[PDB]
C-alpha cells in the first residue's frame, strides 16, 4: 500500500480496502509518517466517514503496539468507564463507585483529561503495568496512562493538537485501553460515531453500553433520554432511555459538564462525600449503567439489572465504599 | 479567526465565510501554519468541495505576495499555456507556436522547467529579465519559487501528502505576471469547473480543457470538455478534434516525460515532423489563440479555424523554431 493510494481513496469517499487502515495506522504508530501525512489521513478518514471495520483496524495497531499488562493481572470481568469527550467530572464518579461496588474498574487516559482530575485528588496516575496491576488488585481499580503505554502514539497526539478539532482519532481512546477490559459504559459526544464504536465493541464481543445524551453529553443524560447501543454476544441493539422511568428528576445541562481538573477535584469530593443533586444522579446513572453491562458478561434481565446497578451505585456512594475506595487509591500510590 | 474553526467548519462540510479561506492561505504564507494545519485544511477543502469564491481568495492572497512584473511589461493581452498536471511536452510545445503566431505568452512553472533547461533555456529568471525576454522574444517564464517565495512551505506539503487536492489548482492560478487570457488544463474534472469560476471572477478570457481521456490538454484521442470562459460568464462545451479533420490517436502515441527525450520531441515538431504529437500541438496552440481572441470580441467556428491556419504556419513557416532559438540565445547572452 501507499499513503496516495489510501489518501486517494479516502479523498474519493470510498471505503478502504480490508488492511488499508491497518497498514496507515502503523506507519504512523511506527514514527514513518510526516506531520502532513498524519494530518491527511487523520481529516480524510474522518470526512468519508469511517466504519466499524476501519476503526477497529486502527485501534488493533494501537493495541499490538501498545505494553500490555502483566499475565493473569486483569480479571475477566474488568470494566472501563469513560466518554470520548468533557464529562470527566462523572466518568471519574462513576469509575470509583463502580469499583466501590466490587465491579474491577480499569480507566485508560491522558491529561488535557481523566488524567488531571485524577491527580487532582492525589492519584498517581503515571504507573508502568506492574503497578497498575497491582493498583487493580490491592485497590480495585487502575488507570492506565496513554503515554506510557502507547509510546509510540506520540506523532499522532502532537498532530491531533496541532489540527485541533475532532477526528476519527478521539474515538480510539475508549478502544484502544492497553488493559483490554472485556466490559464498560462508553459514552460517545457525536451519535454518528456512536453506532461505529458500538460495531467495534462488538466485534470483539465485548459488553458494552455505548451510551449518547440526547443533549449531546457523552455521557448517560438526566437533562434528557438518551440513546443506548446495547453490545453484548457480538450483537448490537438500539435503544431510548429515560432515567424518569427510575425517579430521576429532570436536570438541566449547566449542571452537569465537567470543568477543570481542580473544579472536578472538589465535586468529586462532594459527591463521594454524600452532596445530593443532579451531578450525584448522573454519576449513579452511569454507574449504574456500567455495572449493567458487566452483569451482561454472563448475560441474565434489562429492567432488574438496571434496578440492581441503581441500588449497588446508590448503597456504593451511601455507605461511604466510595470515598473509602478514592482514599484507599490514594495511600497505595503513596506507599508504592 | 483560527484554525480550529476554520477547519472545523470544512470538516463540518460547510462553506467558509467571506475571507476565512484568505485569512488560512496568509497564515500559509506569513510562516504562521504547521505543516499539519496545511495539510488538513487542503484536504478538508478538497473534500468539502471547494467553491470558485473560495479558490479565488486563496489564489488572491498567493498574488498579493507574489513578486510582480515591474510596470508596463506585461502587454493587456498576453497569455497563459499550462495544465494542471495529475503535458508538459504538448503545453511547452504549445505556448512556443503561439508566441510565435504574434501572440504574447508569460509562463508560470516549476522543475519537478526541465525541459526547457534541457532545450537550453534559462528558466530562473528575475522580474526584470522576464520582461526584457517577454519584449525581446515574445515569451516569458516565471520560475514559480522565484515569484512565490512565502509559499514553499506549503509546496512541500503538497508534495509530501501526494493525493491531489484544491492545492494543485493554485498554480496555473497564480501566474505572477497575471495574463488575462490563456489554455489551461485541468486533470481533475471535479475541480475545472471551479477553476473556470475562479478565471471568470477575474473576467479573463479562458479555455479550461479536460481531456475527456484524463488528460490536463486538449486531447486528439477522443472528446474534450471545455469551459469557456469569458465576459466573467461560464460556458460547458465538449469539444471534438474530428470537426476539424483531425484522426483520432491513442494515448500512448502521445507519451513520454524525460526531458532529453521531451527536448528531442519539441525540436522534431518544431522541426516540422508530422503525426499525432504534432497534430495535439497544433490543437492546444489553436485553443490559446481562441482564448486570446475572446479578450476584445468572438464566433467560436471562426475562432477556431483561424487558430488552426495560424498555429500551424507558426510551425511550417519555421517562426515557431526561430523563436525558441531566439530565446535560447537571449538567456546565452546576459
Ligand atoms: O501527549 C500525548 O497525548 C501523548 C499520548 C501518547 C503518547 C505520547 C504522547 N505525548 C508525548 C510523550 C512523550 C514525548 C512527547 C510527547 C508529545 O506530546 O509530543
Ligand atoms: O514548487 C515549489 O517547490 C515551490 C517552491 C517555493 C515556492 C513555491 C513553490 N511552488 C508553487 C508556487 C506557486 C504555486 C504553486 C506552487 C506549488 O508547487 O504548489
Amino acid at each position: 500500500p501507499s499513503w496516495p493510494q489510501i489518501l486517494g481513496r479516502l479523498t474519493d469517499n470510498r471505503d478502504l480496502a480490508r488492511g488499508q487502515a491497518a497498514w496507515a495506522m502503523d506507519q504512523i504508530m511506527t514514527g514513518n509518517a510526516r506531520p502532513a501525512q498524519i494530518a491527511a489521513f487523520a481529516v480524510a478518514m474522518t470526512m468519508k466517514a469511517p466504519t466499524a471495520d476501519e476503526v477497529g483496524e486502527l485501534a488493533g495497531v494501537m493495541l499490538s503496539h501498545a505494553h500490555p499488562l502483566p499475565a493473569d493481572t486483569v480479571p475477566d470481568d474488568a470494566v472501563d468507564v469513560v466518554g470520548t469527550g468533557n464529562t470527566v467530572n462523572l466518568s471519574t464518579m462513576a469509575a470509583i463507585v463502580v469499583a466501590a461496588a466490587g465491579v474491577p474498574v480499569v480507566k485508560h487516559g491522558n491529561r488535557a483529561g481523566g488524567a488531571d482530575t485524577l491527580e487532582a485528588l492525589g492519584v498517581r496516575i503515571d504507573l508502568g503495568p506492574d503497578l497498575v496491576a497491582r493498583s487493580l488488585a490491592e485497590v480495585g481499580i487502575g488507570f492506565c496512562f496513554a503515554p506510557r503505554f502507547h509510546p509510540s502514539y506520540r506523532h499522532a497526539a502532537a498532530v491531533r493538537r496541532e489540527i485541533g478539532v475532532p477526528t476519527v482519532f478521539n474515538l480510539l481512546g475508549p478502544l484502544t485501553n492497553p488493559a483490554r477490559p472485556r466490559a464498560g459504559l462508553i459514552g460517545c459526544a457525536f451519535a454518528d460515531l456512536a453506532e461505529v464504536m458500538a460495531g467495534v465493541f462488538a466485534a470483539r464481543r465485548s459488553s458494552v453500553l455505548v451510551v449518547h445524551g440526547d443533549d449531546g453529553l457523552d455521557e448517560l443524560t438526566t437533562t434528557t433520554t438518551s440513546t443506548i447501543w446495547r453490545v453484548a454476544a457480538g450483537s448490537v441493539d438500539k435503544l431510548t432511555f429515560d432515567p424518569a422511568g427510575f425517579g430521576f428528576a429532570r436536570a438541566q445541562l449547566d449542571q452537569l459538564a465537567g470543568g477543570d481538573a481542580q473544579a472536578n477535584a472538589a465535586a468529586v469530593r462532594a459527591v463521594l462525600g454524600g452532596a445530593r443533586g443532579p451531578v450525584r444522579d448522573a454519576v449513579v446513572l452511569n454507574a449504574a449503567g456500567a455495572i449493567v453491562a458487566h452483569a451482561g458478561l454472563s448475560s441474565r434481565e434489562w429492567l432488574p439489572a438496571w434496578e440492581e446497578g441503581l441500588r449497588r451505585a446508590s448503597a456504593a456512594i451511601d455507605t461511604g465504599a466510595a470515598e473509602q475506595l478514592l482514599a484507599r487509591w490514594v495511600r497505595f500510590g503513596r506507599q508504592i
